[PDB]
């Protein structure tokens, strides 16, 4: 380019910015083009192309002015990139400002949505503020291909549609601009199908809804309402292996960690809305909004120390019974607590206070409700047609068609913009053995074989690993957590080593062995050793996290406290012992609210947590626990830097069924960093207890979980040890210990102590 052209930009005077900015085709060759990327960025001083998906990166050149930059590739298309800023010593990765210069569906986004690799589709699908003919309104557009018409309803017409009756292109997506509306405006599609039937639907890819069970999309304008502060948290954690650090989740239901009254307006960022009451028998409650869970919900977390919150589903959902499992609006933040700048806000607000947010999001089905995706077109369209593998009967729902190629694009487009629009720090997906196998809780004869006679569901591990594949390359450094309940193998793995691509899984057979172990009358778990052991044999094929999550306080499991045998005491004390031995072991962590402060009653959806235990003292020692035991965690790199490697983690002895005692050491990068742990999961003390040690020297206590602060009765071993050259479990030195009841043990070498 030209200086002149350069100083028209810089000066803010050329007519328009899109003919110089962004993308440009500069000429075609015999197999591929050479592109033109341009963008003007005041205050950098270096720039990169990114092509996340070929896995690419090359460098802007400033030219003509030092802010002005252009970069030349040669490529068949250029379809998926980012721009790589810097600003100082500041690096951002965002999207090309000048990637679209209209806001209607151009032929290239046609194109490449009927392909499914469309990866910013909802960019141009949904709807959007924006200018056509020189005059500002609102673009829609609607995939629905077997539709004999569409029109746009909402308050603006009345809701009758038969003026902006939408426009048909390629026999497959609907359009409509509408002058001089914007957001704010409700609206749906009125859909008639081939038969003549008529029917109204929300916007499958609308960004905001009524409050349910009203179901009418709302218009947002979305990359107008809210300002984020989180460049230095998205920067450092593209820069970082989330794997060799502290992860410490605290598991959330936002509709029923705590809740406001209804007898006044819901407080919102800058604004308020009429409270949303939480049911018709307790109408004095309401949600709190987005907004005031920041206020309570963040600061209480980071008190706690967890390093992040997991949200139960929030995309939007008809029925508060399902927890946000059986989504409709998978596009929008639930309005039950206000609007989507309320929530950005809130992860704004976690990023400020050093707390990442992982969404369960839920790609596995959806259900029959008629404003929802089922049928969508008078044809099923998002489910498969064949109820053998597009509907989960025992649930009754419908399972998405995941070779379908606009169907996996909804929801590969989907998982991106969380992470794009919302600014999320991971995923995780439940139940993926549902999406994985053809044959999943369904009888002989009721369904069948993929093409080579075998159970694999081949379109879902398909559409798995591109998530996966597609979500790492354009967000690095996030979470992607799977619960798969079947042994599939290499859950946890590269997608080109064959595996599924999440970096974390959830061990269920180690939660299973816990509960299972812990709910066992003390005398007895002398004959159920193995439980406390058994899952390090397979531990190493997968990344494991340690998850006591929601679904084991339901439905007749009992919360925590009341899974333990015996008194009052020794319930606090299996959980104290039982929550000490997961911290230590190894893998990443997650525990759902109310477990934190003993919760006597089992998790209700309905009403919120019963937060005026935390008056007495026996809940608030075990907070205070969990408080210090989060704290700890964070400060020990032998409990994070090598969770899955050999090296992490070693027995120092578990043959002592008789008194169920187990010990191990925790090793990091440093060798003065590595822990001796011991457990005593009876409430029989034990005097002069030898566990054998590595080195000779000073053995500070750490952490006891028997400490009176915590509640216990303040057995220990006064504040370290001394260690007797003295073999034990093959190990030159030893230690001899007091091993308080019910009670672990957590000792680090001071190697600065003297004798
Ligand atoms: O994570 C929470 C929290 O955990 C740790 O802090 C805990 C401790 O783990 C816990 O034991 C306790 O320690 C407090 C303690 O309560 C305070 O009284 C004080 O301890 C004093 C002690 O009072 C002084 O006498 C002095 O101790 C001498 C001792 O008198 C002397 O006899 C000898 O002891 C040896 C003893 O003779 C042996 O028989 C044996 O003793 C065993 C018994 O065998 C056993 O049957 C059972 O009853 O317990 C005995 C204790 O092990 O071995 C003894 C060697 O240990 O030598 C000692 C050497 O001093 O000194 C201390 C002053 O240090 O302070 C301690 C330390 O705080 O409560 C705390 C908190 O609840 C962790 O330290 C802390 O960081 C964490 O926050
Ligand atoms: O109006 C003229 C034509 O209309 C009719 O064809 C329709 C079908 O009824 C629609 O359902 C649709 O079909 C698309 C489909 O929507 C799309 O997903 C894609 O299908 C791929 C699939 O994703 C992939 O997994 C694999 O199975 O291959 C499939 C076939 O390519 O493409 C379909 C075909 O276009 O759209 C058309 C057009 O509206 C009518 O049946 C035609 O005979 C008629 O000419
Ligand atoms: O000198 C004090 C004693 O030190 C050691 O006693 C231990 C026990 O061995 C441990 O099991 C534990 O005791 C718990 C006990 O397990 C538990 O059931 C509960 O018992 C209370 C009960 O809550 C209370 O309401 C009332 O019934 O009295 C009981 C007191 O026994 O709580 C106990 C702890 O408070 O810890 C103690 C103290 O460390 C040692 O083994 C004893 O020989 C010694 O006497
Ligand atoms: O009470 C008086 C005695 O107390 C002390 O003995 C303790 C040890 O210090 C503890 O380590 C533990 O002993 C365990 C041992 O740790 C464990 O490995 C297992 O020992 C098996 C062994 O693994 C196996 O190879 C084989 O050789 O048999 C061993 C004996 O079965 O189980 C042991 C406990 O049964 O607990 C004992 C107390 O029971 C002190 O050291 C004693 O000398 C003292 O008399
Ligand atoms: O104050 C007027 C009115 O506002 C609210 O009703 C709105 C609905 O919540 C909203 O869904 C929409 O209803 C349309 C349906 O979505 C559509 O499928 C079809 O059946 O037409 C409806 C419009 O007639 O609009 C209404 C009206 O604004 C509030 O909930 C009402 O009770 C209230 O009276
Ligand atoms: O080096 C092999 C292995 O050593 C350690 O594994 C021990 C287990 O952790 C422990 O549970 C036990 O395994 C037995 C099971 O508990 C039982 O249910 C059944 O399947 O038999 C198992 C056969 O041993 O003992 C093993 C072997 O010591 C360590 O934890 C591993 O990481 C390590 O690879
Ligand atoms: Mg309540």
């Amino acid at each position: 380019i030209s200086a002149d052209q350069v100083n028209q930009i810089i000066y803010n005077l050329h007519h328009d910015p899109f003919e110089i900015l962004g993308c440009h085709l500069l000429e075609e060759g015999k197999n591929t083009k050479k592109w033109v990327v341009r963008a003007y960025l005041p205050k950098a001083e270096a720039a990169w192309v990114i092509r996340p998906t070929e896995r690419k990166e090359d460098p802007m050149n400033s030219v003509h002015h030092p802010n002005f930059f252009e970069c030349i590739i040669e490529t068949p298309e250029l379809n998926h990139y980012q721009l790589k800023v810097k600003e100082g010593e500041h690096e951002k990765v965002i999207y090309d400002p000048y990637a679209f210069s209209s806001p209607y569906l151009t032929d290239e986004d046609i194109y490449l949505f009927s392909e499914g690799n469309h990866h910013r589709i909802y960019e141009k699908l949904g709807a959007h503020v924006g200018e056509i003919n020189g005059v500002k309104g609102v673009y829609f557009a609607v995939w629905a291909p077997n539709a004999r018409n569409v029109s746009v309803i909402g308050d603006f017409n009345n809701w009758d549609g038969r003026e902006h009756q939408m426009r048909k292109r390629n026999y497959t997506i609907w359009e409509l601009f509408v002058p001089e509306i914007g957001s704010g405006t409700v609206y749906k599609y009125e859909i008639k199908n081939s038969e003549g039937h008529i029917y109204e639907k929300s916007d499958p890819y609308g960004f905001y809804r009524e409050v349910r069970p009203n179901t009418a999309s709302i218009v947002v304008d979305i990359d107008n309402i809210y300002q984020w502060h989180d460049e230095e948290w998205l920067e450092k954690r593209r820069n970082s292996d989330p794997l060799k650090q502290p992860v410490s989740v605290y598991e959330v239901h936002l509709g029923s960690w705590l809740h406001g009254s209804s007898a006044e307006k819901m407080p919102l960022l800058n604004g308020e809305a009429d409270p949303v009451i939480v049911s018709e028998w307790n109408p004095g409650a309401r949600f709190l909004s987005y907004y005031e869970l920041a206020e309570k919900l963040i600061p209480y977390v980071k008190d706690m120390g967890y390093t992040h919150i997991e949200l139960l589903p929030i995309a939007e959902h008809p029925f508060d019974g399902s927890w946000g499992y059986q989504v409709t609006g998978f596009y929008s933040p639930t309005s039950r607590f206000g609007r989507p700048e309320d929530f950005m806000y809130f992860v704004d607000k976690c990023h400020e206070n050093g707390i990442g947010v992982i969404l369960d999001w839920v790609p596995g089905h959806f259900p029959k409700d008629s404003h929802g995706l089922a049928y969508f077109d008078g044809t099923h369209l998002y489910e498969h047609a064949d109820p053998r593998i597009g509907e989960h009967k025992e649930w009754g729902t419908l399972v998405f068609n995941y070779g379908r190629h606009e169907v996996r694009n909804f929801l590969v487009a989907n998982v991106l913009f969380w992470f794009d629009k919302y600014h999320v720090d991971g995923i995780r997906v439940d139940a993926v053995a549902s999406m994985l196998y053809r044959n999943y809780l369904r009888k002989e004869g009721e369904w069948i074989a993929n093409e080579y006679g075998g159970d694999e569901h081949i379109e879902a591990v398909s559409f798995i690993r591109e998530v996966n594949t597609l979500l790492f390359e354009y967000f690095p450094g996030i979470l992607s957590i799977a619960e798969e309940s079947t042994e599939w193998e290499k859950v946890s793995r590269p997608v080109y080593d064959g595996g599924l691509g999440f970096n974390l899984k959830w061990d269920m057979g180690w939660m299973h062995d816990m509960l299972d172990y812990f709910n066992i009358d003390p005398y007895f778990r002398q004959y159920h050793q193995n439980n406390v052991t058994f899952s390090m044999l397979y531990y190493y094929n997968e990344n494991f996290m340690l998850a006591l999550s929601h679904d084991e306080i339901v439905h007749g499991k009992s919360n925590m406290l009341g899974k333990m045998p015996g008194d009052e005491w020794q319930k606090y004390a299996n959980v104290r012992a039982l929550f000490t031995y997961m911290y230590t072991h190894p893998g990443k962590k997650t525990m759902f609210m109310s477990m934190e402060f003993g919760q006597w009653s089992e998790w209700n959806v309905n009403g919120d947590l019963e937060w005026h235990l935390l008056q007495y003292e026996p809940h608030q020692q075990l907070k205070q626990f969990f408080t210090d035991l989060n704290a700890l965690y964070q400060q020990e790199p032998a409990l994070y830097t090598h969770d899955f490697e050999y090296h992490g983690f070693e027995w120092i002895d578990c043959n002592d069924n008789t008194h169920s005692v187990v010990s191990f050491l925790r090793r990091s990068d440093d060798p003065n960093d590595s822990l001796v742990v011991v457990c005593n999961f009876t409430p029989q003390p034990h005097s002069h207890y030898r566990i054998g040690v590595p080195e000779a020297g000073y053995y500070v206590e750490l952490f006891n979980s028997d400490a009176k602060q915590y509640g216990g009765s303040n057995m220990g071993n006064l504040g370290g040890k001394w260690a007797d050259e003295w073999s034990f479990h093959n190990k030159p030195y030893s230690l001899d210990l007091c091993l308080p009841p019910l009670a672990v043990l957590i000792l680090k070498l001071d190697p600065t102590k003297v004798p």
